[PDB]
């Protein structure tokens, strides 16, 4: 449990996460770099409680946080968590534009159920967007982190709420375009409390899209809860993680 132990072998994106190799037994890891230096007491004691929290989330569909690393000569903290090396889901979802090629339903399918297990795993204990989903090795699909495309209208004026942002990120998923665009918050806020939107395009089944649209629904209580999604028929086993 000392940063003396590993060796970075990358930085992925800048606090600051690198891709780093545990000595012992060569095993891949990723941490990141918090600076607590500029902190105070108080900074530092919610800082100490966010990160135990952090330790207790064990799910499939959870990053996983695994240790913590002090290194008061830089007053810098490590977090160390597991490596998902298909990186986040921004990055597929550019991928896609640039390539002017839709993602397949059968991934769709698998984001929306494993997103949907992760949040009932996170309703049950008590920032859902694409570059806060990260993607492994084996079509295994991670929440991490812990213009406002995906604010719901409630929220604008609840896990319902976290269903709204589901609908939205899955819609862009199919799209390549959130739901609702504009070029201010306040023109944002008007579309969004209309709650109008394009059909996802024609390659994807109706079933899908009537899902999608359901999440998307103003009305809080007419969007589907976790358990109704996952009793939908599109939902398969091996749209679910495997390790
Ligand atoms: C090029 O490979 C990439 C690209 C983008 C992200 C990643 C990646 C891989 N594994 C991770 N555990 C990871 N993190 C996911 C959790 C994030 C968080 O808790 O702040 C930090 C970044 N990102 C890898
Ligand atoms: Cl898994
Ligand atoms: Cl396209
Ligand atoms: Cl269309
Ligand atoms: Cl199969």
């Amino acid at each position: 449990s000392r940063a003396e132990d590993y060796e970075v072998l990358y930085t992925i994106g800048t606090g600051r996460c690198q891709k780093i190799r545990r000595k012992s037994d060569g095993k891949i890891l990723v941490w990141k770099e918090l600076d607590y230096g500029s902190m105070t007491e108080a900074e530092k004691q919610m800082l100490v409680s966010e990160v135990n929290l952090l330790r207790e989330l064990k799910h499939p569909n959870i990053v996983r946080y695994y240790d913590r690393i002090i290194d008061r000569t830089n007053t810098t903290l490590y977090i160390v968590m597991e490596y998902c090396e298909g990186g986040d889901l921004a990055s597929v979802i550019t991928k896609g534009t640039k390539e002017r090629q839709y993602l397949d339903e059968e991934f769709v399918l698998r984001v929306m159920t494993q997103l949907t297990l992760a949040l009932k795993e996170c309703h049950r204990r008590s920032d859902l967007k694409p570059a806060n989903v990260f993607l492994d090795g084996k079509q295994n699909v991670k929440l991490g982190d812990f213009t406002p495309y995906y604010m719901s209208p409630e929220q604008m004026n609840n896990e319902k709420s976290d269903i709204w942002s589901l609908g939205c990120l899955l819609y862009e998923l199919c799209a390549l375009m959130p739901p609702f665009t504009a070029f201010s918050q306040k023109e944002l806020a008007g579309k969004i409390r209309e709650g109008k939107f394009r059909r996802i395009p024609y390659r994807y089944s109706d079933e899908l899209n009537e899902i999608i649209t359901r999440m998307l629904n103003l009305k809080d209580y007419h969007r589907p809860s976790v358990e109704e999604i996952l009793e939908n028929p599109l939902i398969l086993e091996h749209h679910h993680h495997h390790h």
